[PDB]
């Protein structure tokens, strides 16, 4: 399978990467610097430019799509929520040409912080208003509420979309990584294995689906939620 | 490695013994009948001799645990719905905790439903007696509820609310324990619900967002993964496989 990875020069991205190409797959690289294909995906321009890259070196037909790219308060939206969702949008229909073709997001467990449903900044980014949403996360002032609000909006955004990804032929997750039960934090590389799995011909029936990777946090403090 | 599988002789379960076998793996196989050990885990005794056997079948010492028996809307009762798929469950996993610490990297897997997502099935009052342990309050509170469907989605949620609060004493013998969550999958069970005179449209009224229903083998795969070691750090978590059906009707609810 040839599949586009944005973040792909550290971190989670980094580690999917390489487990990728150990197992026999094609990666393209999308991250700011040392990739591929090498984009700023917190502009409309630098977003148009990694579609456009994207397309031209898979030839318009793609099999996997990984938003894994994330970091003021206005950069984060622009990156954690329209970094994505220019992405798949503009890789949608590439995808929907691949062979047993499937995309995941990773999320954060930040998108389960109590309030950020209801913050202003997420319904603007919902409505695809990026202007307002980045004014109202800059009034707002803090990086760290605009990183949960973010998280939480690209995780509904995955959600929402269920049915246009559906028609596409192209399944759509999302991994949210997070002391937990399990006693340690987790190794970017089991992270990857999990989206490796939502990625693959393992998961054909799993769409639409939140996958937490958190050793055990979010059933010991949400146990309740599901 | 060593894996138990309850309800292997049908569906999901028949598929995940399958697969696992293929793979290399030593699976036991727990049902009615045709299986390795025949026990009704609908009843304390049967349970009791499920475990025992299962111990005695793997020297004490289990890597993986499946609890994959259950009925739907068309079982005998209310009570029978709790008493499988609450306590078949609760009572196997207590009852190998311990041959399950001692294992490889040992991990446990129970098959939930996208029912107990269902609205109302917290507050149903079986649930809390289920939670509580209280297995004749719990078929008490089912029969008086009168519908299957309500013990249905009842015992679903409140045996996945199970594996969530356990979370700690889990992670403690370390070993992970995750629930799969599926919507129509094209089993012997979903079949039965589609051609019953009072579930049958109910059943039939909407398809998932992926346009069908699972192949058992789907899930299988998915159970698989949370089994084993590419799944180190999952813990406690529900993974649904639905082909879009809980994202189409919770948007927001994660
Ligand atoms: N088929 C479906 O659409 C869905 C099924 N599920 C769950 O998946 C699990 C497996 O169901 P399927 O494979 O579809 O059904 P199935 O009927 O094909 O298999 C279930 C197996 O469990 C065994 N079992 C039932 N009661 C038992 C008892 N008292 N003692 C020992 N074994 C018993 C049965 O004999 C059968 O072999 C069940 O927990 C069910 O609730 C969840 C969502 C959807």
């Amino acid at each position: 399978s040839v599949i586009a990875i944005t973040g792909s020069a550290s971190g989670i991205g980094a580690a999917l990467k390489e487990l990728l190409a150990r197992a026999g797959h094609t990666v393209i690289g999308i991250d700011r610097g040392q990739a591929d294909i090498e984009a700023d995906l917190s502009t409309p321009g630098g977003r148009e430019t990694a579609v456009a890259a994207v397309l031209d070196r898979c030839g318009g037909v793609l099999d996997g799509l990984v938003c894994c790219a994330g970091v003021n308060s206005g950069l984060v939206v622009a990156v954690n929520y329209f970094g994505v969702s220019a992405l798949l949008d503009g890789l949608a229909e590439a995808l929907s040409r691949g062979q047993q073709p499937a995309a995941v997001i990773v999320g954060s467990i930040a998108a389960t912080q109590p309030g950020a449903a209801e913050l202003p900044m997420v319904e603007a980014m919902l409505a695809g208003d990026e202007a307002r949403a980045i004014e109202l996360a800059e009034q707002q002032g803090q990086t760290h509420l605009a990183y949960a609000g973010s998280k939480y909006a690209v995780t509904c955004l995955a959600r929402r979309n269920v049915v246009d990804w559906a028609g596409r032929g192209v399944r759509l997750n999302v991994v949210a990584p997070g002391v937990a039960p399990l006693g340690r934090g987790s190794e970017p590389r089991e992270v990857a294995e999990a989206i490796a799995f939502l990625l693959g011909p393992q998961a054909s029936f799993i769409h639409g689906s939140v996958l937490f990777v958190d050793g055990g946090m979010d059933a010991l403090m949400r146990a309740k939620t599901f």
